């Protein structure tokens, strides 16, 4: 007999998947469906402290090997995704965490004031999106995590933009160890600033930024898989939440192997809807199964170094 | 009718194409191979001062998606790849490109000392390979760039690992603009210390570093025009070189667009040997009939953004 089952800041989940922080999880509906899907939680879009139109579009363009966005932030604004952590998320069905892209130190700092009583009351925990941007400027990074650790108390994670070079991994994970609050890091967001040019059409296929935006999918697994296992060895104190290029159990299963607790699927749901997680959950059993595992514990961060 | 010819650097190049600096390119064999092939021009293996072993194997894995490699600057060393620019290279087939890769600011001194009288007399020309590793920290990159320019007085052109950020882009740029005898920027090195892991060893597929290395191939060619097209952009004085996820003429096609003026090939030619320049030629030129362009300087850059 087998589980998905993960154990992490004081919460059961059924099993790993959630969605990534942006991807069918802006409106009440998306929220709705995360909620009623058989993911085991859900992140509400990244919220500024007011509702963001977001770019023009186009501004995400699936691809055969994943996807490119510059979506620029389109959200309900932080009181929307407030109340439905505070009034309408059903925590009996699975946890809820709640991610804030504040356009400064100040606007994490005054949203973190107000979501920290709901945090108390309902639970919702927060990931706080880190993702030149914040996470690729140090001491930017460090000054951003004091403001939040000074008012908010409470545990919270990071979603983490990836690094390409030991020394930023090092930087990088040498802050984060700085904060006890940090509890979890999700690793990654996009691959910044791909640029994808259809041959047909001799342009490129999103408006904003001259068509530069973040890639996702196919792209960007084996960087996901390295930036969870460089922070999964060098936060050994934390957690790592694995985000990119899922589409399968068996990238699940990759991710968990490099440290995942839990796995963010972005551009695989965003193509194929919340029913994606019946078939995750159903094909990360299938390869447990197949490789005579239980439970993820068993293999979690175990992956074989030559 | 058609013509794949470019003209730079004071050369004459038959079609853009050339090797990727690192592959097929280390042995007398290969780089007279390279000079045999159809390629417009070769580059010889990044050089240290003296031999190099390079890491342990395996450090070279060919992927679905493209390659990852930790190959640790395995070179004959830089008085090998001098002797093959001073006495062996034929030029009357193809200009030549000396990549070098000192350890420190002080190599890439002395071998640019040395580099300087063949250059003048052979007219060999040098791509200093900057790709925490130097291009991702400018104060290096700066000072590298500042050390060469002193000593080297020749143009040269600068071999740059994938920048992820417009903040970034912007800084690089601004310091290359600084070197008026940096005449090409050659984007991009790999996409750095990515980790693929194999679902069915459960294991890295590089021993080096734990299994982290640079990833080539499918994986890195929209972040290799973004780079391209960055520089391209940005440094309006200089030339940029295409170099990531060509495996076609296509593709070739992308990175014109994009800004290259050279098409580097890596994972591509380690998988299928120098024939692959009569394909991509062929190929090129095939996507250059069905689109109506006879030349590159018509399409080079012309990129659409929406
Ligand atoms: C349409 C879209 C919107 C996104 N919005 C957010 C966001 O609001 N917050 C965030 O942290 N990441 C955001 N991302 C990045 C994803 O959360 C994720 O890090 C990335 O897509 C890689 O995962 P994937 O390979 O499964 O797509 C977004 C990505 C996409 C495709
Ligand atoms: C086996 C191998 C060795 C390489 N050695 C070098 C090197 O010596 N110097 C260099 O600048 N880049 C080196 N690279 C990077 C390539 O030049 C190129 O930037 C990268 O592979 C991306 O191109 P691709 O997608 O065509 O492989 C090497 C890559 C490979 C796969
Ligand atoms: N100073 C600095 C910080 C991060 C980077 N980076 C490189 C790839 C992604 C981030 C480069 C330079």
């Amino acid at each position: 007999s087998m589980s998905l089952q993960v154990n992490l800041l004081n919460n059961t989940f059924a099993n790993p998947f959630m969605n990534a922080a942006g991807v069918m999880c802006t409106t009440t509906e998306e929220l709705v469906a995360m909620t009623e899907s058989a993911s085991g939680s859900l992140v509400s879009k990244s919220c500024t402290p007011a509702l963001r139109e977001g770019n023009p579009t186009p501004r995400y363009q699936a691809l055969p090997l994943g996807s490119i966005n510059s979506m620029g932030l389109p959200n309900n604004g932080f009181d929307f995704y407030l109340a439905y952590a505070a009034e309408q998320h059903d925590y009996g069905k699975k946890p809820l965490f709640l991610s804030m892209s504040g356009l400064s130190m100040r606007e994490n700092v005054e949203m973190c004031k107000r979501l920290a009583a709901v945090a108390t009351e309902k639970g919702v925990i927060l990931e706080l999106n880190l993702s030149p941007q914040v996470a690729y400027d140090f001491d930017a990074m460090r000054q951003c995590l004091t403001a939040v650790s000074e008012v908010y108390p409470h545990s919270f994670g990071v979603k983490m933009p990836p690094y390409f070079d030991f020394a930023h991994f090092d930087a990088a994970a040498e802050i984060l160890n700085e904060f006890p609050k940090v509890q979890f890091i999700t690793c990654i967001n996009s691959i910044g600033n791909g640029l994808v040019i259809d041959a047909e059409t001799e342009s490129v296929v999103i408006k904003p930024k001259q068509g530069f935006g973040g890639l996702g999918g196919r792209y960007v697994l084996p960087t996901a898989l390295a930036n969870i296992n460089a922070f999964y060895r060098r936060c050994p104190g934390k957690l790592i939440f694995g985000c990119g290029g899922v589409y399968t159990g068996e990238d699940a299963f990759l991710h968990v192997l490099a440290g995942a607790s839990m796995v963010q699927v972005g551009t695989a749901l965003q193509e194929e809807g919340p029913s994606i997680f019946e078939r995750l959950t159903s094909e990360l059993l299938g390869v447990m199964a197949k490789k005579r595992y239980q439970t993820l514990d068993e293999f979690r961060g175990k992956v074989r170094t030559l």
